[PDB]
């Protein structure tokens, strides 16, 4: 699809089996998450961002579908006011920017 | 152009005659760039972003400058890591998001 911008490039996602929107986000590398229930074992990240720094948990090589089709790749999880699709799982979908 | 996600979408900008570089961010509503040279009087503005509330400094109907393409808008002044070009102004370029 062909998504503009007069409003925000919000998607549906699924996550630990569960439907979700999320913010298709092309200023952040990495994907994160409204606090959520997940797969394994998490690494302690710290990302950051406009208002200084935020702790996240860093889910490795996880399954998303975005917008329906599949996508495995680094899930950031932790306190963001919105979720966020970063140009990692984007890429995997062939989303591009086009102007 | 159509534009892949595997690096920061980074492009040319110009203001007050300054070349410089933006993130094209579909995550960011607005622009917000770290200094610019603008001659005079700003306003003052709150942006939340993932990590807070930040001061930045509002101008008004700007003529800015994106990939050699003249269009015009609001561009913050604030505490970016990285200068961000956000929708306010990807929308007057016609720039869509595609997959
Ligand atoms: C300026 C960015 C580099 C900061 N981030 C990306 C950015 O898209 C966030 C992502 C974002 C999106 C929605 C809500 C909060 C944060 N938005 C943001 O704060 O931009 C501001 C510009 O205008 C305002 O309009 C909305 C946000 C403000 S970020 O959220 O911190 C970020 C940091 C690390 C990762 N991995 C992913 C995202």
């Amino acid at each position: 699809p062909q998504i503009t911008l007069w409003k925000r490039p919000i998607v549906t996602i699924k996550i630990g089996g569960q439907l979700k929107e999320a913010l298709l986000n092309t200023g952040a590398d990495d994907t994160v998450l409204e606090e959520v229930n997940l797969p394994g074992r998490w690494k302690p990240k710290l990302i950051g961002g406009i208002g200084g720094f935020v702790k996240v948990r860093q889910y490795d090589q996880v399954p998303i579908e975005i917008c329906g089709h599949k996508v495995i790749g680094t899930v950031l999880v932790g306190p963001t006011p919105t979720n966020v699709i970063g140009r990692n799982l984007m890429t995997q979908i062939g989303c591009t920017l086009n102007f």
